């Protein structure tokens, strides 16, 4: 007289209630530690509630092979008196034909497919559905509890992040798709975890991240190719690739999307996360704090380059979790640090306070952003001479989005103590001891601006300064070289070579054009200028010598669109762009996308724009989906591809009428 005709998951409600419902509104996704509601329809009315209730009792399991001892399997009774922290059920209404019943889970249940299966005495099982279990940011017990309400948005709901690429001077922000709650990604994280057999494990948000980095990494190395190719649409793509082989290969030049791919995994199972920058990052050290580079006389790299280099830019996946194996007081942001393999989670403290110990990662990181830069000339003769060289600071501008916002927040000084202060004193001094015990009168200033646009010009300067009581015959080598984003050299654009007499105890200012149209070949793609200046005089043996990075910047695409919108209205967006460059755009193609407000994406064709001419272009849309959505334009052209730029819009619901 039991018997059941339905059960209802009540998915749109839970998915609601339970931050999921970006997910979907069919499937049921709760996050543990926080109840849902299903709603049991029997075949016949049910005479006696409490016998009935003695008579049912409910059964989770998740796995291949469910078992209580790796709490893969919990069986409990429909009543009142259950354990509400544990998994638990109890009535809360019923009709004669229906009970409502609210199901609790643990705050350190194990994520994963569960089934829901009901017992009712002398009789076999029943299964009632399928529903997904996360992790659980809104819950003040679930060890990736977040204090905020705004920072559970931005880092665990928010599908439109910003990735910082550029140089520490000239940091452009790209409009990123995380995508974390399409349809398939959760399928595919699940999928990825599965590789990882301690399904015990997977209700730690440190192991389940460990994991899924160290699985991700493995991935990147497979499928990421060496060198539109560089035309990305977000990290949804690229995790179908790397998991299918399947679609567009990322190519090594993009190898940085790593960090936002993890940061979209983790997302989508719960743990919160976010893509940090990292300009001049000390790459490939293994925890040495000195660089080595190495130039000729002319001020340029003739190698692709050494293991260990600056790059021009990290991208790296924090997240928020407590870290309850550890001391007590790293609970907060994780770094993710793949190592060629296995992960490890590095408590971001332990790296501004030199914790060389607390975790194997912490070396390699701080090496990343404290090393010191050395500079030697390399003679044709084949002498190796040490240079006299500007210091070049490492680890600088550590960039990511701001909460509730389009605007970068730094995160430098979570990270580092300032130069020069006593606590990066201390810091310093302590390291170096560690690793110890364990183990001229010319001056060159270089000035140079933090961007150089695109087929266009610009001006540096190069003070040198004699402190000799003779007047020097100096030689002065400049060079500006094309170098990926990882350090790689790239080509050789540009030398100078300027043969000057300074009087004693004299300044003298030589201004330099840097022009495009003198570059011996176009730059690569994607890669930035190198300038280097070096002054050798007589036979001193010393020489100095001075770098910087430059960004090239190119046009601005500017979008106007209004700040709010109503549902389910047309709404016109106008993109403007000045040919600032020497030569006709051609091949002039516009993209437009954005979650919410275009379904997929439209390519539009627009005539070629003549230099100093600007296009205008309008383009209508009706945003569909209420909420803070983004519109993204992408412009490509003979010229230039993949220039993209992004304006957020709110939409708004219909005024309610009749």
């Amino acid at each position: 007289a039991l018997g059941i005709k339905s059960c209802d998951f009540q998915a749109a409600r839970n998915n609601e209630e339970h931050h999921t419902k970006a997910l979907s509104s069919r499937r049921l996704f709760v996050r543990r530690g926080q109840p849902f509601t299903i709603i049991l329809y029997f075949r016949a009315p049910v005479r006696a509630f409490l016998p009935a209730l003695k008579k049912v009792a409910l059964t989770a399991q998740t796995g291949e092979q469910p078992s209580k001892i790796n709490r893969t399997q919990a069986t409990f009774p429909i009543s009142s008196l259950g354990d509400r922290k544990w998994w638990s059920a109890v009535v809360e209404e019923r009709d004669a034909q229906s009970w409502t019943i609210s199901v609790t889970t643990p705050a350190d249940a194990v994520i994963g497919h569960y089934s829901l299966l009901l017992q009712v005495s002398g009789r076999k099982q029943l299964l009632l559905g399928q529903f997904t279990l996360l992790f659980n940011p809104w819950n003040r017990e679930d060890a990736v509890f977040l204090k905020n309400e705004a920072q559970r948005m931005e880092y665990l709901l928010n599908q439109n992040g910003l990735i910082y690429l550029g140089t520490a001077d000239c940091i452009q922000a790209e409009s990123w798709d995380f995508g974390q709650f399409e349809g398939d990604v959760i399928d595919l994280s699940l999928r990825l975890l599965s590789k990882d057999k301690q399904v015990e494990k997977w209700s730690q948000p440190v192991h389940v991240a460990r994991v899924l980095g160290a699985l991700l990494h493995f991935l990147k190395e497979q499928r990421v190719l060496p060198t539109l190719l560089n035309k990305r649409r977000g990290s949804v793509p690229i995790l179908r690739q790397w998991l299918t082989g399947r679609g567009r290969p990322v190519y090594d030049g993009q190898a940085w999307v790593l960090a936002a791919v993890a940061c979209t995994v983790l997302r989508c199972l719960g743990i919160p996360a976010r893509v940090v920058t990292t300009f001049a990052s000390a790459q490939g050290t293994g925890g040495r704090l000195l660089i080595d580079e190495y130039y000729n006389e002319e001020g340029l790299q003739n190698g692709e380059g050494q293991r260990g280099r600056i790059w021009i830019f990290q991208t790296s996946t924090e997240c928020w979790m407590t870290r309850p194996a550890l001391p007590q007081g790293y609970d907060g942001w994780q770094i993710l640090h793949p190592s060629a393999g296995s992960c490890d989670l590095v408590p971001v403290r332990a790296v501004k306070e030199g914790t060389l110990g607390l975790t194997p990662a912490v070396s390699d990181l701080f090496a990343a952003i404290n090393a010191s830069c050395v500079v030697w000339k390399c003679c044709e003769d084949g002498t190796l001479e040490l240079t006299d060289s500007n210091t070049k600071y490492v680890g600088n501008n550590i960039s990511t989005k701001g909460v509730g916002s389009d605007r970068c927040e730094d995160i430098t000084q979570n990270y580092k103590y300032p130069e020069g202060s006593l606590q990066e004193k201390e810091v310093l001094e302590r390291v170096e001891k560690e690793k110890m015990e364990r183990e001229s009168p010319l001056y060159l200033l270089l000035k140079a601006p933090s961007s150089l646009p695109l087929r266009g010009d610009a001006q540096i300067s190069v003070t040198l300064v004699n402190h000799s009581e003779q007047e020097k015959a100096v030689q002065l080598a400049i060079g500006v070289q094309a170098v990926h984003y990882n350090g790689v050299l790239a080509a050789k654009l540009w030398r100078k070579k300027l043969h000057l007499t300074l009087s004693a105890n004299l300044e003298k200012i030589i201004t330099i054009g840097l022009f495009f149209s003198n570059f011996e070949r176009n730059p690569p793609e994607n890669t930035f200028l190198r300038l280097t200046a070096m002054a050798t005089h007589s036979e001193s043996n010393l020489s100095c010598f001075a770098q910087e990075d430059i960004a090239i910047c190119r046009p601005h695409l500017a979008i106007k669109m209004p700040e709010k919108a109503e549902q389910y209205q047309p709404l016109t967006a106008s993109v403007s762009l000045q040919n600032s460059l020497d030569a006709p755009m051609e091949d002039c193609v516009i993209s437009i996308l954005g979650r919410g407000l275009i379904h997929r994406e439209r390519s539009y064709r627009f005539r070629s724009v003549w230099p100093e001419n600007t296009m205008c272009a309008k383009f209508q849309f009706t945003p569909t989906h209420v909420g803070l959505q983004r519109l993204t334009v992408e412009v490509d052209c003979n010229m230039f591809q993949n220039l993209t730029n992004y304006k957020s819009v709110t939409v708004v619901a219909p005024e309610l009428s009749a």
